[PDB]
């Protein structure tokens, strides 16, 4: 078995979203729409169990561990179901909860050397957390090829970078290069089973398309569900195509994408606060839903026990 | 009034803590003590209920704003009842909430020159943050002398320079300066009613002992309750006199100093998971009660009507 677990489920902000009173956060805090609050974009992996490897520490990781309770197994007094973390770029919202496991550190984390910079300069998380016993231990994510943690030894990862949309404080953020961002390809060797895992996808292209067909569950961005949603809701001018998101809705939009991949299990994730999508009695939901698309929820559990072929 | 609201109450990592299983967290989680969950240390201050000032930014900040229904007035699309942030040290336990609240910047942030220069190089959050629509605004905390944020114009806060005990990660933790650590008083101007703050307290004198009994309120260090606590659980070895803290019980302790102030309300904040105080039915609980001594939790609502000459 894969164990796939969702820690959380929205985009940075999460939901609702601290400072927002948009319909959807404003519905939840009234009690008048049918929503559940979401924890920042996280999961984590696992081929036992028992040994778990997390997949971006969200600022909000703290009620993430706290809510599954295979992260702490309570083998010792001081004990976690952390035994790696692998980081998809250097996004505030995918690197903040490093901060908070300083207290056990060391901790293997694998980034590519892209994102290793950025958490060396600008947000200089490797510097700062080394004076907590030893910090973080860097093993580098490579752009081509594939790793195994020996942790979790049935899982072999392939990553594949997207394109580049560095965070606002990065050295590089006007210079993008190869690594930013990555999406993950997943394999449990014993099955032939594959995750694949991109919380942010902004651009799609036929290589892409090829390496999806070969995955048995799609893990996919859910930000928006029109490229001008943040103006729709008021909210802000931010397109999706400016953040580096493909919205649902539209031509070249991720249904239309997803369209393309029938047999698949399709599971949309890391939704912004404004999404229609959390409405679970909007037209939107109703659409995805007609679609085979699921719309990932905070604890929901993927098991991937096979492969298609 | 002054209205002082506890959004956190625990020492860093917060009860339970992620990665322990000592009697308390694992008595928690086991359903066999009776306790209650806390947050890491952080208050709200206000001067009419509407416009707050957040003293520390902790890593739970969003669970903390969340729970507290003034932090989100509704008043526009966007919107927060945060109006300023004081900051009393750079540790992490009490800045990295600011992260969290990027979505809302600018905001004015308050802290001495030594956090400050923190801030802006071991943990960067002034740098990284001025790129989202300009980040904080630092208004410099003297080491004399008293300030007032607008925001709240009944509310006098004057800094008083404690023992220094920089963070791990500072440039100068090995080289201590006064303004590493501060204790606000802060006075209602109206009443003359005064709370005294210090949620760190390593050392006491007869300057800030006299400066104690002009307080209404005594808000103070809860961390530990024997300096050996963290060896006596078996989590460290790490003391009280080490991480700068006065332990409760034993000579020089809290308890004993707080034998002073009759008078004064008295209260104990950012409590680490190991202390026995967090066990409702501990032998050490019921002592800080027999003392008139309150233990804080998370949703604590602190109000100061008058001063008490
Ligand atoms: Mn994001
Ligand atoms: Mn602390
Ligand atoms: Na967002
Ligand atoms: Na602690
Ligand atoms: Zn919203
Ligand atoms: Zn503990």
């Amino acid at each position: 078995m894969m164990y796939i677990q969702v820690l959380g489920s929205a985009a940075g902000g999460g939901f609702p979203q601290w400072n927002c009173n948009c319909v959807n956060c404003k519905g939840y805090r009234d009690g008048t729409l049918k929503a559940t609050a979401r924890t920042q974009s996280s999961i984590a992996l696992s081929d036992d169990g028992v040994h778990w490897i997390l997949c971006n520490a969200s600022p909000d990781i703290r009620a993430q561990l706290q809510a599954f309770a295979p992260m702490q197994p309570a083998r010792a007094l001081r004990d976690t179901g952390i035994n790696a973390i692998v980081l998809l770029d250097s996004q505030i919202d995918h690197t903040t909860g490093l901060l908070s496991l300083r207290e056990g550190c060391p901790h293997q984390v694998w980034c590519t050397d892209m994102v290793h910079q950025d958490l060396t300069t600008g947000f200089p998380l490797f510097n700062m957390l080394s004076h907590w016993n030893g910090g973080l231990q860097w093993n580098r994510i490579e752009l081509e090829g594939s790793f195994v943690i020996d942790a979790c030894p049935n899982l072999k990862f392939t990553p594949f970078p997207l394109r580049s949309a560095a965070p606002p404080y990065s050295p590089h953020r006007f210079d993008p290069h190869p690594g930013d961002n990555l999406g993950l390809m997943v394999e449990d060797t014993r099955t032939g089973g594959k995750l694949f895992y991109a919380p942010g996808l902004g651009q799609v292209d036929e290589k892409l398309l090829a390496m999806m067909h070969g995955a048995d569950c799609l893990l996919v961005d859910g930000t928006l569900w029109e490229d001008d949603e943040m103006q729709r809701r008021g909210v802000g001018t931010r397109t999706g195509r400016e953040m580096g998101h493909l919205a649902q809705n539209g031509p070249g939009g991720t249904l239309e994408v997803l369209d393309g991949f029938p047999r698949q299990r399709k599971v949309l994730i890391h939704i912004n606060n404004t999404n229609p999508i959390l409405d679970e009695n909007s037209p939107e939901r109703a659409e995805v839903l007609r679609r085979g698309v699921e719309v990932a929820f905070d604890g929901m559990s993927i098991e991937l026990l096979e492969h298609h072929h």
